[PDB]
């Protein structure tokens, strides 16, 4: 009965709580898939329980066990009724699950320490002095492993090989390595969190350049689950009706630091 | 055996080839749309026929007798397999046709003839000077019908009683009517198309301002239908292989007059 959640700690979209030890359950979170998993529950009509993944992932398989590891294996294997994240709707994912439409658009960016002489892509794959770097498993690093663009090739030739890594384990270790590194490293993200993270203390980042993909988060259920339609109208629903604009605005630019 | 396509004349998805009189079937055509239709069917492997649909309409449905035209009409009844044009992704659409995963995004914008005092929304709400209106039917229209946000409805009320009537039959009528209105008259129209026009001659208008949504174009078909499945796993290949990137960058701005 109770839908069983699962989601991944990642600033804005789930945060724990200030105060999260005198909280019990869902009350213990907060933030962008919070509020979301609330609206999506209200209006499918479930109780739910919001569920941390364990492994601190977002989902790959593996190329040797062949298991797949983050959200979407919670999900193949039955451990999760549903993921509410900013989970990217990719190919092989959807090969293996279902999403609803996505809720948000976004693209892979480029983050910079302001004053660092980059503005592109292009720009980076043309010198050597300043480093940069993806989270270590996920779409961003699989866009550029797998890609045939030349530009993201010579990019991810250079990633690959790069010593030591330029790979990092979080979100917060890529923007701490690029405050950290007088502008010696850059850091490739979902625009979204590049987004974020610029209207945060200490404003010493900066989103530069386009984005070098468009692509976009969905929620995500086991497939042939009977709640996978229910949860995709609700998404349509509330973009129709501007819940999703608000909440982006809520937790983004409200709060904004900058 | 051969797939029924139904599609829509719209610049720069679908357009008639300039010798299109001395051409036979699917040659007749080009643009964003067929080059699209041609990977789709190549990546899911069917043989396909483009056609325009017989009441120019995208689709919507019959407050009275509940029938549907347009192009959703067409595959609710069974006149075509699938539908490979800008069709808006919308909650009513999805409860009666099958979507992919969208492979275009977009949101209602603002277009005006140069040097018109209107920067925003909020903007021509507040002024009766300079008329304001939509495509007669469709999904921009609906948005307005329907829309809670104030300055929305605003513009709703103003929009639906005005006289002479502020609606068009096609994109080409709004635009030739801000082109000969001297500033007095403002279309609001879907985002992707407002850019294309833009950059055509006698580049004499401009999109202004943010748009008022976000959502998708998605390919249709019929409520269960098998061809759904490849043709969605066919969007997402074509999104991550940078060939949607590609084919934007052709039909918009490869080609800008401007
Ligand atoms: N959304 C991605 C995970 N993810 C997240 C961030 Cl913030 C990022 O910059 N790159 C990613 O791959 C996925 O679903 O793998
Ligand atoms: N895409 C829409 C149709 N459509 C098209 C244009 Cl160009 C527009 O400005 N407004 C629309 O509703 C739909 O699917 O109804
Ligand atoms: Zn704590
Ligand atoms: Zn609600
Ligand atoms: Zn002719
Ligand atoms: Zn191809």
């Amino acid at each position: 009965k109770t839908v069983v959640v699962t989601t991944i700690l990642e600033s804005p979209y789930v945060m724990m709580k200030k105060n999260h030890e005198m909280l019990e359950g869902n009350e213990r979170y907060e933030g962008y898939c919070v509020d979301l998993a609330a609206e999506i529950a209200k209006h499918c009509g479930f109780k739910y329980k919001l569920t941390i993944v364990g492994d601190g992932k977002y989902g790959a398989r593996d190329a040797d066990t062949k298991i797949w590891n983050g959200m979407v294996g919670e999900l193949v294997y039955g451990k999760a009724d549903i993921a509410i994240a900013p989970l990217t709707i990719t190919l092989v994912r959807e090969e293996v699950i279902d999403f609803s439409k996505p809720f948000m658009s976004l693209g892979i960016s480029i983050m910079i320490k302001k004053g660092t002489p980059i503005e592109s892509a292009e720009d980076l794959s043309k010198q050597t002095e300043i480093a940069y770097g993806t989270l270590d498993s996920g779409s961003t690093k699989e866009f550029f492993r797998r890609s045939k663009i030349a530009v993201f090739d010579k990019m991810w030739t250079y990633m690959r090989s790069a010593e030591p890594s330029v790979f990092v384990r979080t979100t917060a270790e890529g923007v701490a390595r690029v405050r950290k590194s007088k502008g010696k490293y850059a850091y490739l993200l979902e625009s979204t969190m590049n987004e974020y993270i610029e209207q945060r203390k200490p404003c010493d980042t900066m989103k530069v350049g386009g984005n070098l993909d468009s692509k976009g988060y969905g929620i995500a259920t086991p497939k042939g689950s009977s709640l996978g339609n229910a949860v995709n109208l609700a998404v349509l629903k509330l973009n129709e009706q501007g819940l999703l604009d608000k909440l982006k605005n809520k937790w983004w630019y409200d709060k904004g630091e900058c």
